C-alpha cells in the first residue's frame, strides 16, 4: 500500500541488521557506523545518538526512529 519512498530507507535498515530483528542497537548501530566511520574512538556519543533520537521506550531505534533519524 506504498510506493517507493520510505522505501529506500527500508534498504539502508536492511543492511542496518546483520542479523535479523529490524531493530538497530547500540551493538548493531556501532557496527553500522562503523562500516561508514571506522576507526576513531568516542562509543558514547554512539548511544547518545541512540539515545536522543526517540526511542519510544525501547532505548533503540526502529524503521520508525530510523526513517526520522535519517531524514534532514
Ligand atoms: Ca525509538
Amino acid at each position: 500500500a506504498d510506493m517507493i519512498g520510505v522505501k529506500e530507507l527500508r534498504d539502508a535498515f536492511r543492511e542496518f541488521d546483520t542479523n535479523g530483528d529490524g531493530e538497530i542497537s547500540t551493538s548493531e548501530l556501532r557496527e553500522a557506523m562503523r562500516k561508514l566511520l571506522g576507526h576513531q574512538v568516542g562509543h558514547r556519543d554512539i548511544e547518545e545518538i541512540i539515545r536522543d533520537v526517540d526511542l519510544n521506550g525501547d532505548g533503540r531505534v526502529d524503521f520508525e526512529e530510523f526513517v526520522r533519524m535519517m531524514s534532514r
